[PDB]
């Protein structure tokens, strides 16, 4: 039972006086603009950088609410944020590490056993494994 | 300095009874509804696979236009999908599979030459990099 889910893009003519566009099967993303401007320079827009990062966030939520569900919790909230650095290495770019921030309100959970969990979730997420970037977490336990 | 993008997410709940929400810092996502439905059981709506094969497709395209650029050619069209496959492998799943799929139209080049090309980039883009799953080309090239 393999599962497949699809992303597309578009793209036309020189490097950095292209246009592109980016869409998503399920139409979240029409086609939205992205060019090297968006990538490199600074213009607010997407990237593939800001994607990956919605992905990371998205995955490791599920996962830390599964984690918890199967120790008997239920997370009442779960925000996390993931921000992805595109460090110039050798001869080009690289996604070289991606900082996992978020904060967490769980009922009842003593310090030590959700530290665990988080753990847990943090490097068996589905989306952490097929990374090969360095990832951290930056997190915040409430009650 | 180093480039920095971030993405956002927010999880409710249980894993199948739960809600969540996915951001984007450009915007581009707001507050997009994703969950266990739409990630594991086919409904129509983001998830994180998804996301990751925009991400992938959009770099990929930018970096093809980069290659054709160092060669001497300028894309007219160029039309990527990347296929993610979300495998049941072991005691959970992994993405064990990206299929690239691209139809791309450049002026003048022979087969032989482009061929080399789309290579180069389909490996050497950041976000090919960065994944540590199977990537596979599939490409027609007009003219």
């Amino acid at each position: 039972m393999t599962i497949h889910k699809k992303g597309q893009a578009h793209w036309e003519g020189d490097i950095k006086r292209g246009k592109g566009t980016v869409s998503t099967e399920s139409g979240v993303l029409n086609q939205q603009p992205y060019g090297f401007n968006t990538r490199f320079e600074g213009e607010k827009g997407t990237n593939p950088e800001e994607l990956i990062g919605a992905a990371h966030a998205a995955c490791f939520s599920m996962a830390l609410s599964l984690m918890l569900g199967e120790a008997g919790f239920t997370p009442t909230s779960i925000d996390t944020t993931a921000d992805v650095s595109l460090d110039k290495v050798d001869a080009g770019f690289a996604i070289t590490k991606i900082a996992l921030k978020s904060e967490v309100a769980v009922p009842g959970i003593d310090a030590s056993t959700f530290d665990g969990i988080i753990q847990k979730a943090k490097a068996g997420c589905p989306v952490s494994q097929v990374l090969k970037a360095e990832i951290t977490l930056d997190y915040q336990l409430k009650s």
